[PDB]
């Protein structure tokens, strides 16, 4: 409820500050989310790494390269995993 939202705000400030610190904070926010057993729209579900459990934004804990071919593609590397993720896009 409110508890997640406070953690989310805290996770956001740490997030640019240090990906690694944020990684610890997010893992707390996600752990809270399952424990509270509350589903939220896109806020945590769509804004995190698959195994880091860290806030996903390009430029901050993770970086994205945008490629132009006539197939759109972006590649995202998130530091906490240290791994590159592909996200296909069309139009
Ligand atoms: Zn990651």
């Amino acid at each position: 409820k409110e508890r997640i939202d406070i953690l989310f705000s805290l996770a956001e400030r740490v997030f640019p500050y240090s990906p690694e610190l944020a990684k610890r904070y997010v893992e707390l926010a996600l752990l809270v989310q399952q424990k509270a057993k509350v589903k939220i729209p896109r806020k945590w579900k769509r804004r995190y790494c698959k195994k880091c459990h860290a806030f996903l934004v390009p430029g901050i804990n993770a970086r994205v390269r945008l490629r132009q071919k006539r197939m759109p593609h972006i590649v995202v590397k998130c530091l906490e995993c240290g791994h590159i993720m592909r996200y296909p896009y069309i139009k």
